[PDB]
C-alpha cells in the first residue's frame, strides 16, 4: 500500500507543453511533458485526450544535448532542438517554444537524471 508506480515515487520537477518529434502523420506533436525525479521520469501526455501518461522516458542513465539545429533539407522546424539520450540509446528529440525554455528542459531533465538510486 501506498505505494505506486516508481515513475511518479519522486516529485514532478518540471511540467510543460513540448514538441515530440513523432512522424505518424504530423512531424512534431505538442503534447504536456510532466518531469519527476527519483528514478528519473520524464512524461508526456496529449493535450487532444491522452491526459492518461502514454509513455515515460528513461532519464536513469540518459545524455541531454544542445543540438546544433539539425534540420537539413527540410524547412527549419527544428530549431530549439534538444535530444535526450537515454541509456536505452534512444534519442529522443524534444522543442519547446522558446530557444531559453529548450535550455531549461536540457536542465531539467539532467538535473532530474541525476536521481538515479
Amino acid at each position: 500500500d501506498v505505494i505506486l508506480k516508481e515513475e511518479f515515487r519522486g516529485v514532478i520537477i518540471k511540467q510543460g507543453c513540448l514538441l515530440k518529434q513523432g512522424h505518424r502523420r504530423k512531424n512534431w506533436k505538442v503534447r504536456k511533458f510532466i518531469l519527476r525525479e527519483d528514478p528519473a521520469y520524464l512524461h508526456y501526455y496529449d493535450p487532444a485526450g491522452a491526459e492518461d501518461p502514454l509513455g515515460a522516458i528513461h532519464l536513469r542513465g540518459c545524455v541531454v544535448t544542445s543540438v546544433e539545429s539539425n534540420s537539413n533539407g527540410r524547412k527549419s522546424e527544428e530549431e530549439n532542438l534538444f535530444e535526450i539520450i537515454t541509456a536505452d540509446e534512444v534519442h529522443y528529440f524534444l522543442q519547446a517554444a522558446t530557444p531559453k525554455e529548450r535550455t531549461e528542459w536540457i536542465k531539467a531533465i539532467q538535473m532530474a537524471s541525476r536521481t538515479g538510486k
